[PDB]
């Protein structure tokens, strides 16, 4: 990537294309799968965009944090769509599944809202006790993980459940992004400690990834191989740690 300023959200598709919220420049930039081909999405009127999510079809959703809305752009389209969410305040994270259901962390209202594919009326997920939540992630089942940023914790809600689970991460400080793979492993950007941590689905003690020189990292995204992308927000770059490596690369 080039020309990023304070990048925040990152999303990766199954084809391996990478989208980043070039938050300081009110735009979304894209790095095509398997090359150094950068393009810039034709979003208009964004203000401090935070999160970004993408589906298999190349449709991109962005949380327009300053304008309290979520905007969608289909691949190759010049027309953005404002989703029928209501009552949002400074929304942060967004995640989508393969059906086009959209989950948004409604940060200012300490809640996560959902727009089921095909529906036009949001539901509020029954999380409780959230404070200034940020990242959100979903798996193919609709299990939702939210970074409960104000409480230094990550919380999981299975779909349709009224039981939320606090994940046993250790030493988190103002965490930001969260990402999950098909194996149930959970990665979290520990923004306050300049590191990324991970918890496997059947483990109780986190692993710390050997990233180095991160500054206020924000977004994180993962693929099915366990390769991780992090927005190194303070250094205007996106870093990548492949599965099984101790040497990060810079996109």
């Amino acid at each position: 990537f080039t020309g990023l300023n304070t990048p925040s959200g990152v999303a990766v598709d199954s084809a391996g294309t990478v989208w980043v919220t070039d938050h300081g420049n009110n735009r979304v930039v894209k790095l095509a799968a398997g090359s150094n081909t950068q393009t810039v999405l034709p979003f208009t009127g964004l203000n401090t965009p935070s999160g970004v999510a993408v589906d298999s079809a190349g449709t991109v959703w962005v949380t327009d944090h300053g304008n309290n809305r979520v905007v969608k752009l289909a691949a190759g389209s010049n027309t953005q769509t404002v989703l029928p969410f209501t009552g949002l305040n400074t929304p942060s994270g967004v995640a989508v599944d393969s059906a086009g259901t959209v989950w948004v962390t409604d940060h200012g209202n300490n809640r996560v809202v959902k727009l089921a594919a095909g529906s036009n009326t949001q539901t509020v997920l029954p999380f409780t006790g959230l404070n200034t939540p940020s990242g959100v992630a979903v798996d193919s089942a609709g299990t939702v993980w939210v970074t409960d940023h104000g409480n230094n914790r990550v919380v999981k809600l299975a779909a349709g459940s009224n039981t939320q689970t606090v994940l046993p991460f250790t030493g988190l400080n103002t965490p930001s992004g969260v990402a999950v793979d098909s194996a149930g492993t959970v990665w979290v950007t520990d923004h306050g400690n300049n590191r990324v941590v991970k918890l496997a689905a059947g483990s109780n003690t986190q692993t710390v990834l050997p990233f180095t020189g991160l500054n206020t990292p924000s977004g994180v995204a993962v693929d099915s191989a366990g390769t991780v992308w992090v927005t190194d927000h303070g250094n205007n770059r996106v870093v990548k740690l492949a599965a099984g490596s101790n040497t990060q690369t810079v996109l």
